[PDB]
Formats: structure tokens, C-alpha cells, sequence
């Protein structure tokens, strides 16, 4: 069964974790990916009561299991903090334009 299940897609707990370890290292060297420039901040605009706290940073996080290097990134992504911390999966998956949905 899935750990997070964004509309269609399904994660296990090493999934996300592996996305996150690659949004993260790419933040602490200041490096950017893909046309979006990933990892960024991360507004919450949505307003998802996460349990650890702000600044966030939003990466993609694919279906094929592969680490974002660039190209679409789809529409799930996980959110992390300054501390390396896991916020949440999130998705347009869903949700009306832009808009995001938390990932059950
Ligand atoms: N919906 C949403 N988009 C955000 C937030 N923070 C940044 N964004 C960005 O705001 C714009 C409109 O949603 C897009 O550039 C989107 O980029 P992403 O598509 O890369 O996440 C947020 O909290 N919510």
C-alpha cells in the first residue's frame, strides 16, 4: 500500500525520502533545477497546518522513482524545512489551477 498517494501516484516513506535528500543538498549548495529553479520557497499559500516549522522549500518528487535532474517535474512534490525536515507531499493533483492538496 501507499505511504502518500497523490491522486494516482503512490510513494513509500523511502521514496520521499530519497526526493527530499536531493531537494535538500541542492539548497544548501544554492544550486537550482529545471525551468521552475528547484527547489524554491515555498509559500504555503494553502495554509497546511504542518508540524514543523518555516522556511519551507518545495521539490519535485516523480512517479518513475527517479530524483528530479530537470524536465517535467510533474505535479507531486515533497516539502522540506531549514532543518531538513519533512512537511509534507503535496500535489496539483486535484486541486483548481495552481493550487495545491495535501497527498493522503
Ligand atoms: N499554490 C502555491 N504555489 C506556490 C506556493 N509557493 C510558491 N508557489 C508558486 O506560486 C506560483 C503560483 O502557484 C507558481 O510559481 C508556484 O510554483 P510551483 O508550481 O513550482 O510550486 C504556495 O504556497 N502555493
Amino acid at each position: 500500500a501507499c505511504d502518500y498517494t497523490c491522486g494516482s501516484n503512490c510513494y513509500s516513506s523511502s521514496d520521499v525520502s530519497t526526493a527530499q535528500a536531493a531537494g535538500y543538498k541542492l539548497h544548501e549548495d544554492g544550486e537550482t533545477v529545471g525551468s521552475n529553479s528547484y527547489p524554491h520557497k515555498y509559500n504555503n499559500y494553502e495554509g497546511f497546518d504542518f508540524s514543523v516549522s518555516s522556511p519551507y522549500y518545495e521539490w519535485p518528487i516523480l512517479s518513475s522513482g527517479d530524483v528530479y535532474s530537470g524536465g517535467s517535474p510533474g505535479a507531486d512534490r515533497v516539502v522540506f524545512n531549514e532543518n531538513n525536515q519533512l512537511a509534507g507531499v503535496i500535489t496539483h493533483t486535484g486541486a483548481s489551477g495552481n493550487n495545491f492538496v495535501e497527498c493522503t
